[PDB]
């Protein structure tokens, strides 16, 4: 077979592992052992914007990666990091699943980035090691990292904090050394990455959906027979599925796992007060994305 390498940034016990496993069995045997994956996970090719990176370059063959820094390459996926713009779970698979996540994955195949299926990461979370966080003012003057997302970096600032965008890989360090004071992510990434050991607090603000999304370098997707493209995308569909288990199954079961490790848990935020005060920043999101595309994915699964 010819050897794949998938990485992502996650450990392999993790809802990125379990999609990458999902659809690197299904590739191996819908591809009669043409094809085999060998797994990188955390961050072993690096963080998620070099990976992008090499994927468009064709120096790596797969990555499982959240939209953080996708749009540094494919501007118009930031849409869908807008904070607030998703209602819950079912809304966001839907919009991801139906016509308006289509399109975007055709957005990123035009520029070499062949998105297989949006997979997920998740509703993300904000922790810190100074307070609890109960309404919008409560985040005010904390450092916070960030992915490295204008959009995320510009909607944050509305709250108050201070943004610096780093790759995943430097997080950990970073929140032990209290360079800076917090970071935000869905739960099952918090479980995984076992950041209770240097977060005390967690707020479920539920801030943005995190989507994440299979892609394969167009070097190996132009290699591949007309039948074995067919099988490349079924098996990331299948992947969806998977991995979308696992995040529900880790919300679940997480809050109490993570109360146990020690966090100060903040199941109820005043949503209304960050609601507000990203308001103005939908101007920008506007001009960029076009008014008529939020209101779009806004208008899906609604009452
Ligand atoms: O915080 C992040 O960088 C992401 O949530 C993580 O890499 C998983 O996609």
């Amino acid at each position: 077979q010819t050897i794949l390498k998938i990485g992502y940034t996650p450990p392999k016990d993790s809802h990125y592992g379990v999609g990458a496993t999902t659809f690197c069995d299904e590739v191996e045997k819908g591809t009669q052992e043409r094809y085999k994956c060998q797994h990188f996970p955390s961050s072993a090719l690096g963080g998620e914007r070099e990976m992008i990176e090499s994927v468009q370059l064709g120096t790596q063959d797969l990555v499982n990666t959240s939209t953080g820094p996708l749009g540094n390459f494919v501007p118009e996926t930031r849409i869908v990091d807008i904070p607030f713009l998703f209602r819950d779970y079912e809304h966001a698979r839907k919009v991801m699943d139906g016509a308006i996540g289509q399109d975007l994955l055709k957005k990123m195949q035009a520029k070499g980035l062949i998105g297989l299926a949006w997979t997920e990461n998740g509703f993300r979370h904000m922790t810190n090691s100074k307070r609890p966080i109960l309404q919008a003012s409560d985040a005010a003057g904390l450092k916070v990292r960030t992915m490295e997302n204008k959009v995320h970096m510009d909607g944050y600032k509305t709250f108050g904090l201070l943004p610096t965008p780093m790759a995943f890989p430097e997080l950990f360090t970073a929140l032990q050394q209290g360079t800076v004071d917090g970071q935000e992510n869905p739960i099952p990434v918090i479980l995984s990455s076992k950041f209770s050991q240097v977060q005390k607090h967690l707020s479920l603000t539920g801030h943005v959906y995190s989507p994440a999304v299979l892609i394969l370098s167009s070097r190996v997707w132009d290699k591949l027979s007309e039948a074995d493209k067919k099988v490349f995308v079924a098996a990331a569909q299948k992947a969806t599925v998977a991995q979308r288990k696992r995040v529900n199954d880790d919300e679940a079961n997480g809050i109490t796992q993570l109360k146990k490790d020690g966090m100060q848990v903040v199941e109820k935020v005043d949503g209304e007060s960050f609601r507000k005060a990203v308001a103005p920043a939908y101007a920008g999101f506007a001009k960029e994305f076009g008014a008529e595309r939020i209101a779009a994915i806004q208008a899906v699964k609604a009452e």
